[PDB]
């Protein structure tokens, strides 16, 4: 699904995810969040299963964005873990973990959890 | 914390995490899991905050492993989200999401969640 | 939101959630899962914020189901954590953690994570 | 494990968890958090597997605390999902989800995730 994953994706928050999938399983691109302490594009890197099951299963993948670029630094990183599903209604369904740099006293409240669904439209 | 993050790390399960941190915020290396449907080394890629807060806070980071290599393919990917804390007892404290490629009927049970703590010893 | 929460709810999987909210913050009822190692109704108990913010915010709540009843025992428990939002399109948006009883060797893969959205219709 | 679960438990943050396990699978008690927007005791309710596997597996359980009592209301609820393990070093290993009441615009950042381990000592 190198061809299927590569391109521009949009989530339910209006965020924009631009990615190139390599033949080996590399994911590389940029992420632009429509919400939060973020502006403009951030580097993303990740991995995907380059030889997925051919029994109608989705393609497992994940990627990371560290929320530092030339404009801002939110001292945090989000990882998305999920699967790509092809076809007419192609989707990337994910759950994510956003961890912020904290003192040891605030480590217990360092990590947000959510879920994003990405589509080729919107 | 380019110097501090780069090197070999070990978690509570006995897994081995070897990483190089770039000046820009890149993480690159290999992961070897002591448990599960895995054998030998897998490529990992990630991001970290290359200019963290200097108020005693940890350094936010994340990385992904797709569980395909030359030996096995478990049709899944794990992302670790957490923070690096330096000093005598240097640690990377993480929470992770392991997503497997599934049919749409089994998507509800596609994602495991856990937490790993990595140290420079063990 | 004692009145608003009390009643029958349905999620995206077709599962049925029947609950009574007490004036103090108690949640009590039964849960029927449309998927997984489950059949018929299971006891649920939980808590909700009985005096929520009046600034348009949702009402925080949570509940637990242990997957043992007279028909089956799946040796597991799911907790849903989320918020109730009233109005025309009333919803309970949740994230959940399903933990299974495991040996210490399999504890790392003991917990599934997902998200359910419940509505008054369907 | 009705006998084993019932009593006072302490986590790594110094929080105190007092619970009575019923024969049917009920959990009832009070929770006192050593951290966060909390003071004194809060009602908790939950469920556990009252007939667990006898193959050395842990006992699945979960419970909820809504962070409202006579002293404070933090407009949030935490659910802990995990398993009880008996013996000399008896433990309750959990992962938790803390959801706060939010506006729809802030729903994406409504949920914290963490992990607590409870012991009979400390």
């Amino acid at each position: 699904d190198e061809a299927g994953i590569t391109g521009t994706w949009y989530n339910q928050l209006g965020s924009t995810f631009i990615v190139t999938a390599g033949a080996d399983g590399a994911l590389t691109g940029t992420y632009e969040s429509a919400v939060g302490n973020a502006e403009s594009r951030y580097v993303l890197t990740g991995r995907y299963d380059s030889a997925p099951a051919t029994d109608g299963s989705g393609t497992a993948l994940g990627w990371t964005v560290a929320w530092k670029n030339n404009y801002r630094n939110a001292h945090s990183a989000t990882t998305w873990s999920g699967q790509y599903v092809g076809g007419a209604e192609a989707r990337i369904n994910t759950q994510w973990l956003l961890t912020s740099g904290t003192t040891e006293a605030n480590a217990w409240k360092s990590t947000l959890v959510g879920h994003d669904t990405f589509t080729k439209v919107k």
